[PDB]
C-alpha cells in the first residue's frame, strides 16, 4: 500500500526526466533491467555522458549485467552511495532494492544538491522551505498534514497568489477535489508535474517519500506567462470616484467628498491622506457607508489653492489610479 504509491510516484518521477530523451518506464521492476533506461536517467540527472561504452542492444542477461555494471560504476565515481545494491538486484528485478536506488537518486538530485530561494538533512531542508511558504498552517510532516488537500492549496497560491486564492475556504471534507484543484493549477501554471496523484497524496497509507518526491519540485517552480491569477487581495480592484478626486471643481475651504469601492479588492481597510501644495500631509476622514463596508465615504477640507495630491490606500497599497491630483 505505502509501497504501491511509492512505486507509482518513483516511476512517474523517473519518467519526467526520461521524457527529455524520448524514453519511458512502464514497469519499474523490469524496465531498468537491461541498463539502457537507467544509464539514460543518470545522464539526464548528472548532465554528463557515460564515458565507458555499453551494449546498445542487450539481448541476454550477461549483456544486461554488463550495462548495469557501467551505471553502478558511474554512481560510485559520482560519490552517490547506494544501499545494498549490486548488478543482479537491478537485472533480476529486486523491487525493494530498485525502489531504494531510485529514492537515492531523488534524495540526491531533487532535494540535496539543488540550490533554492544549517546542519540540516534534506528532509528538514524541504520541510523548512514548505513551512516558509505556508505560514498559517503547522507543516511538521509529509503525510497527515496534506490529507485534507488544503495545504496543497496554500502552497500553490503562495507560489503564485491568485491560483488558489480561496484555499482557506475549501471544504476539508472534499480532500480529493481540493488536491486535484491545487495540483492541476501547479501543473498548468507552475510547471510542477503530478508525479503523485491527488488520490494518492491524500491516501492514509501514503508514504513520506512519495510526498517528498512531489513537493521537492516546488522550489524550482516557475510561473508561466498568461496565468489566470485572481489574488484574494487586490488593491487595484479598489476604485475611487466623486467630486473629491476629480482634477477640477473642488472649492477652497469647502468640504471635498468622494467614495471608495472595495467590494472586489478583498480583505483590508481604507486609508486616505492628502498632500497640499506646501507638502503638509493630513489624514482624511474615512467612513463605511454600511455594515458591509463595501464602499467608504471620504472627506477632507482643502484650505489653500493649488495642486493637492490625494493618496488612497487599501491594505497599505495604492488603489487603482492613486494618487489623484486635485486642483483647488
Amino acid at each position: 500500500p505505502w509501497k504501491k504509491i511509492q512505486q507509482n510516484t518513483f516511476t512517474r518521477w523517473c519518467n519526467e526526466h526520461l521524457k527529455s530523451v524520448n524514453k519511458r518506464i512502464g514497469n519499474l521492476q523490469t524496465d531498468l533491467s537491461d541498463g539502457l533506461r537507467l544509464i539514460a536517467l543518470l545522464e539526464v540527472l548528472s548532465q554528463k555522458r557515460m564515458y565507458r561504452k555499453y551494449h546498445q542492444r542487450p539481448t541476454f542477461r550477461q549483456m544486461q549485467l554488463e550495462n548495469v555494471s557501467v551505471a553502478l560504476e558511474f554512481l560510485d565515481r559520482e560519490s552517490i552511495k547506494l544501499v545494498s545494491i549490486d548488478s543482479k538486484a537491478i537485472v533480476d528485478g529486486n523491487l525493494k532494492l530498485i525502489l531504494g536506488l531510485v529514492w537515492t537518486l531523488i534524495l540526491h538530485y531533487s532535494i540535496s544538491m539543488p540550490v533554492w530561494e544549517k546542519k540540516q538533512t534534506p528532509k528538514q531542508r524541504l520541510l523548512g522551505w514548505i513551512q516558509n511558504k505556508i505560514p498559517y498552517l503547522p507543516i511538521t510532516n509529509f503525510n497527515q498534514n496534506w490529507q485534507d488537500g488544503k495545504a496543497l492549496g496554500a502552497l500553490v497560491d503562495s507560489c503564485a497568489p491568485g491560483l488558489c486564492p480561496d484555499w482557506e475556504s475549501w471544504d476539508p471534507q472534499k480532500p480529493v477535489d481540493n488536491a486535484r484543484e491545487a495540483m492541476q493549477q501547479a501543473d498548468d501554471w507552475l510547471g510542477v508535474p503530478q508525479v503523485i496523484t491527488p488520490e494518492e497524496i491524500i491516501h492514509p497509507d501514503v508514504d513520506e517519500h512519495s510526498v517528498m518526491t512531489y513537493l521537492s519540485q516546488f522550489p524550482k517552480a516557475k510561473l508561466k506567462p498568461g496565468a489566470p491569477l485572481k489574488p484574494k487581495l487586490n488593491p487595484k480592484k479598489a476604485r475611487a470616484y466623486g467630486r473629491g478626486i476629480e482634477p477640477t471643481g473642488n472649492m477652497v475651504k469647502q468640504p471635498a467628498k468622494f467614495t471608495v469601492d472595495t467590494i472586489s479588492a478583498g480583505q483590508g481597510d481604507v486609508m486616505v491622506f492628502v498632500e497640499d501644495p506646501e507638502g503638509n500631509k493630513e489624514e482624511a476622514q474615512v467612513t463605511p457607508d454600511s455594515d458591509k463596508n463595501k464602499t467608504y465615504s471620504v472627506e477632507y477640507l482643502p484650505k489653500v489653492t493649488g495642486l493637492h495630491k490625494v493618496t488612497v490606500l487599501f491594505a497599505g497599497q495604492h488603489i487603482s489610479k492613486s494618487p489623484f491630483e486635485v486642483s483647488v
